């Protein structure tokens, strides 16, 4: 037989009660400005399928980010437009402010309001136990908005979270993997990136969810606490996974695989072997401790499972008792 058939825990229907319009962005009408409005300035590095730059406004004097867009199917970047244009506004959703075409080459381009932000990997060597938590639950404040629209993400990790530190903000960016959930539809594997897929992307079940959001949130937190970036640093797909079967074994695993009836690849059988489910201690050294606690690890465990279904959704996450002296300190 084929594979056990699957279903969000929430927010389930929520595209289905919408007008057509609202997730049929196959037929969205896209008007294109100029960009002869926007000079750029500067390179400012790169999306996972674009070049990203700082430019003005010169209308209004306006400080913007444009990203010119890789020449990719038409119909992938009418989903990324009608996916920023329903989230606008959210909370921590970095904010489209213009679609543009350069009028000579016809190359299109979508312009954003300007955040400033510190690298990652200048940032995470910084942060306190406290700060982890803090842009932890920013970050989930997010998570919880796309997933109530009915949006996965799909690409989260630290190149897509712009911090303000300065300021204590944070935005979500690089909604270009980003898809409408929709009960029984069977969605491309190939997405994420290596280090923060799941194991539902890694073994190809593809009827999953906003859940796999919260596996890549998990590989973010593990790396802060332990102070090791990436977590699980596979060579490619196929190693990605033996990396985790180390850590939380391979009995899990092999019951994930039964419960929904999955296909292994062949080319798994030998590679996998035999592995027990390990204890965080493991991972804990004097250099890490001061951010590890007994909160954070029970939280990353709720996190880090094989089985999609049985891990925290995002509002749950926020309940956790990890969260209770940055909930006290924000309301207020
Ligand atoms: O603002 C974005 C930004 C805003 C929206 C995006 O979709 C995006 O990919 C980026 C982005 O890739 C980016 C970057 O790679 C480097 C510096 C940046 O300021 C950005």
């Amino acid at each position: 037989s084929g594979p056990v058939p699957s279903r969000a825990r929430v927010y389930t229907d929520v595209n289905t009660h919408r007008p057509r319009e609202y997730w049929d962005y196959e037929s969205h009408v896209v008007e294109w400005g100029n960009q002869d409005d926007y000079q750029l300035v500067r390179k400012l590095g790169r999306g996972k399928y674009s070049e990203v730059f700082e430019a003005i406004n010169i209308t209004n004097n306006e400080k913007v980010v444009v990203k010119i867009l890789k020449p990719v199917k038409k119909k992938k970047i009418k989903r990324e437009i009608k996916i920023l244009e329903n989230l606008r506004g959210g909370p921590n959703i970095i904010t489209l402010a213009d679609i543009v075409k350069d009028p000579v080459s016809r190359t299109p381009a979508l312009v954003f309001e300007h955040v400033n932000n510190t690298d990652f990997k200048q940032l995470y060597q910084t942060l306190t136990d406290y700060d982890i938590r803090f842009y932890m639950y920013e970050i989930l404040k997010a998570l919880d908005y796309c997933h109530s629209m009915g949006i996965m993400h799909r690409d989260v990790k630290p190149h897509n979270v712009m911090i303000d530190h300065e300021h204590r903000k944070l935005r979500l960016i690089d909604w270009g993997l980003a898809e409408f959930y929709h009960p029984g539809q069977e969605y491309n594997v190939r997405v994420a990136s290596r280090y923060f897929k799941g194991p539902e992307l890694l073994v190809d079940y593809q009827m999953y969810d906003y859940s796999l959001d919260m596996w890549s949130l998990g590989c973010m937190l593990a790396s802060m606490i332990f102070r090791k970036e990436p977590f699980f640093h596979g060579h490619d797909n196929y190693d990605q996974l033996v990396r985790i079967a180390k850590v939380l074994g391979t009995e899990d695993l092999y019951d994930y695989i039964d419960k929904y009836n999955i296909e292994l690849d062949p080319r798994f059988n030998d590679i996998l072997g035999r592995h027990s489910r390990k204890r965080w201690e493991r991972f804990v050294h004097s250099e890490n401790q001061h951010l590890v606690s007994p909160e954070a690890l029970d939280f990353l465990d709720k996190l880090l499972r094989y089985d999609h279904q049985s891990r925290l959704t995002a509002r749950e996450a926020m309940e956790h008792p990890y969260f209770y002296t940055v909930v006290k300190d924000q309301a207020r």
